[PDB]
């Protein structure tokens, strides 16, 4: 499956969301180059205004583009599941606020790597940091800690994202993740390791729709 990632691969992302009954959709396009762990993406809210802050969607909106060091390549579950792909599920607990539950299918459609997502958010506070849009449009960076899940023939992960709040404080988002192959072929069940991930958020000065530009680097480490 790793052979499918040796060059630059087009990416498409499609998300339908419902957070406390606020419905929305997001589409994204860009490119990934796993040789360098490099992702360039642009997302648009296709339904109008996004009802949650963009930074809170970054993690949900393709870890198959991680750069695995040569000495770690037998620990890359993500690429091993391709082209058939994998289901990626999360619960994201926003401290003192609501939660997102996400289910996504990541697979090739031809030469394009597609991430199709449903997101459901509940128990958010109307005037909290998410629905109240109190988070800075700021980068996120952290380590995704992966372990094998032999019983789903896949992986689990956990990590924290600390989103800056406009008052100088932090909104914690505790992520719990599980990935399961879609196909029935052999996949790589890894030893414990992590993905060092950094996402830089920006705006396209010519884009009038509600949107997010991302430049992201993802590198496997810890072995």
């Amino acid at each position: 499956g790793e052979e499918l990632f040796t060059g630059v691969v087009p990416i498409l992302v499609e998300l339908d969301g419902d957070v406390n009954g606020h419905k929305f959709s997001v589409s994204g396009e860009g490119e990934g180059d796993a040789t360098y762990g490099k992702l360039t993406l642009k997302f648009i809210c296709t339904t109008g205004k996004l009802p949650v802050p963009w930074p809170t969607l970054v993690t949900t909106l393709v870890q198959c583009f991680a750069r695995y060091p040569d000495h770690m390549k037998q620990h890359d579950f993500f690429k091993s599941a391709m082209p058939e792909g994998y289901v990626q599920e999360r619960t994201i607990f926003f401290k003192d606020d609501g939660n997102y539950k996400t289910r996504a299918e990541v697979k090739f459609e031809g030469d394009t790597l597609v991430n199709r997502i449903e997101l459901k958010g509940i128990d958010f506070k109307e005037d909290g940091n998410i629905l109240g849009h109190k988070l800075e449009y700021n980068a996120i960076s952290d380590n995704v800690y992966i372990t094998a899940d032999k019983q789903k023939n896949g992986i689990k992960a956990n990590f924290k994202i600390r989103h800056n709040i406009e008052d100088g404080s932090v909104q914690l988002a505790d992520h719990y993740q599980q990935n399961t192959p879609i196909g029935d072929g052999p996949v790589l069940l890894p030893d414990n390791h992590y993905l060092s991930t950094q996402s830089a958020l920006s705006k396209d000065p010519n884009e009038k729709r509600d949107h997010m530009v991302l430049l992201e680097f993802v590198t496997a480490a810890g072995i």
